[PDB]
């Protein structure tokens, strides 16, 4: 048996930091498909040498390899943050969880009013000296995020596993809501 949690949320909602905190506190392994592969290629592993050519040609790593890496990495307790990105990946992941006896505790969707997300992003940008974030670009990136994520929200809501959480408040307040939503 195992348990999994998936985190979804727009830039500026701080969902990654909450995933990292839930990971550290309850013993979940936070997976990063990108990190695992980079590590494999770095160390020149047999798997790394096989994927190197795909990466150099500018191709994307096939979903079957990403799901294979996740299977090689599943543990009793796992957190996904930044995956799935597509409906095909969501479907494949559900099959993998089912096959490995891993129960999906919930898909956390951190929700924040758009005006606050924009204020937050523009503030951090001003402070860090970034020049790529202006109101227009930020609102557009948020609209793209909404368009790409909506199919996943529908997929999980239909299965009764979506946990919408209020992301306004201190990190501690949002964290408490996530634990309550998950029941852990």
């Amino acid at each position: 048996v195992g348990q999994a949690v998936i985190f979804l949320g727009p830039p500026g909602a701080g969902k990654g930091t909450q995933a990292s905190r839930l990971a550290q506190e309850l013993g979940f392994k936070k997976l990063s498909t990108g990190d695992i592969l980079r590590d494999h290629v770095a160390r020149g592993t047999p798997l790394g040498e096989r994927v190197r050519p795909i990466m150099e040609r500018g191709d994307l790593v096939p979903d079957d390899l990403i799901l294979e890496l996740i299977r090689e990495e599943l543990a009793e307790r796992v957190i996904f943050d930044g995956f799935p990105r597509t409906l095909a990946q969501a479907e494949a992941l559900d099959r993998l969880l089912s096959e490995t006896g891993t129960r999906l505790l919930g898909v956390v969707l951190v929700e924040v009013p758009e005006e606050e997300l924009v204020r937050r992003i523009l503030r951090r940008a001003e402070l860090e000296g970034r020049s790529d974030d202006n109101e227009e670009t930020v609102r557009r990136r948020l609209e793209v995020y909404r368009e790409k994520t909506e199919p996943l929200v529908g997929y999980y809501e239909a299965r009764g596993v979506l946990k919408r959480v209020d992301g306004l408040g201190t990190p501690d307040e949002v964290y408490a809501r996530i634990r309550a939503a998950l029941g852990i």
